[PDB]
């Protein structure tokens, strides 16, 4: 199929190199040289693109969103952390009752949101705990501290990185519902990510080590399924 | 849609009453009285049905994935545990690449699913232990006891209970690369599925403990997610 990849940072190269396309669009405000894809100057979404793809930013989300939903295509968003605002929120949905488009989440970092979207109107509420070296924080600790507790909507404001994992979860089983803590461990060597699910149908822990790459396989994973007879999860 | 769902269990009688359904066929071996459903008595994929849903027994995947195949539809299958069988798996995907279906495997009781697909290629290894607790096994006992530990194959011949979760994942990852361990510990009040994933993108840990629901649920998504705009994991 033909692509448009929105973004080519660390994930927009990768989707280029590893993914099987006959043609790629691709925009980015910058304009590094671009190999294998076809550098758009305007942003816009060309007719014989089937699938979208964004991995640039939030804001990119909420600039593009509107356009993209105009047009029968694929559209896959991984900077969820956009979501955390309420206004945009209501805004987009708004589009897609309206759109021919469909929309596709991919869990990004974190798994086991295939449970959590079949049991979440069963969510009493979901906790989320990030666990990071204190060197990845400028910080040096002789033990755990938490250094971060409260809604994913604050969690966005005071870290404009992360708080993706959280605002997908966010928009399954409801935001007011996820509590987010950023954890920093001198006892860390890399980063960990543990999804602690309570509902009425059951309980579920889900452990997080990646060793960013699972993202980016997500994503593969997402497009090849487009196109597959055999589906997982 | 209109569809065929095999087997009426707790799961076939659970799916026709939370289902959203113009038209349901049901074939099932015995004859309790059909509510909703359109009872068969030789088993056949009617013309009008998009998908098909087997809920049924390993026996019973084996019995129709043939002529299931045949047909341009949507399939749903869950009784995984016959896919340890390494020449009904051979049999099976034969069908399928000539096939005009389209296979899903819904993640059952388990969860994690998701990244496990992503990542499939680079799992050096899945542990999947369960949890059980004496009782279930009719056994009386003061402290955990290993029932069992091997391939999955092995589980199926010995437990032909479950051993569904363990198949899935043997089916995404590859059989050789899981080893399951069933535990009877008389402190658990209910039973809990561990699902450990070592790669070379990072570890996974999935806990589990369903208060079978999950399933159900689980089934109703992927239906779910055949119609909508809206699309996790
Ligand atoms: N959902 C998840 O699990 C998950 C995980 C990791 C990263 N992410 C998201 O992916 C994004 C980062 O991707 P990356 O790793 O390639 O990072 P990166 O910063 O290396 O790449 C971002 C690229 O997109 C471009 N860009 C920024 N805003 C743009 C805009 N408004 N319009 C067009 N192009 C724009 C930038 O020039 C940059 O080259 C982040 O926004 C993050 O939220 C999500
Ligand atoms: N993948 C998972 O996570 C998961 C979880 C739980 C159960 N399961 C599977 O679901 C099945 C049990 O479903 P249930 O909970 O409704 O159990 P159940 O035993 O109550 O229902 C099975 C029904 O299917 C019928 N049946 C059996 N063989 C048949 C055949 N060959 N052809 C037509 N009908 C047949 C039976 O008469 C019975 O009424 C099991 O085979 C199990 O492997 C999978």
């Amino acid at each position: 199929m033909t692509v448009l990849i929105i973004g080519m940072g660390n994930i927009g190269k990768k989707l280029v190199e590893l993914g099987n396309f006959e043609k790629i669009y691709a925009y980015d405000r910058i304009s590094k040289d671009i190999p294998g894809v076809v550098r758009l100057d305007e942003f816009q979404v060309p007719s014989d693109v089937s699938t979208v793809v964004e991995c640039a930013s939030p804001e990119a989300v909420k600039e593009y969103s509107l356009q993209i939903l105009k047009n029968p295509v694929n559209y896959i968003i991984i900077s969820t952390s956009a979501f955390a605002d309420e206004v945009f929120r209501e805004r987009f949905f708004s589009e897609l009752k309206n759109s021919p488009a469909r929309v596709f989440f991919p869990s990004g970092a974190i798994g086991g949101l295939d449970v959590l979207s079949s049991i979440k109107d069963f969510v009493k509420n979901v906790r989320i705990e990030t666990i990071k070296p204190p060197k990845s924080l400028g910080l040096d600790l002789k033990g755990k501290t938490v250094v971060f507790e409260g809604s994913v909507e604050e969690a966005s404001k005071l870290f404009p990185r992360n708080i993706n994992v959280a605002s997908t979860i966010g928009l399954i089983v409801g935001f007011e519902k996820v509590k987010v803590t950023i954890v920093a461990d001198p006892a860390m060597d890399h980063n960990i990510h543990i999804v602690r699910i309570s509902s009425a149908i059951g309980n579920y822990e889900f452990k997080i080590e990646n060793i960013s790459m699972l993202t980016v396989y997500s994503i593969l994973r997402t497009l090849r399924n487009l196109e597959s007879k055999i589906i997982f999860g």
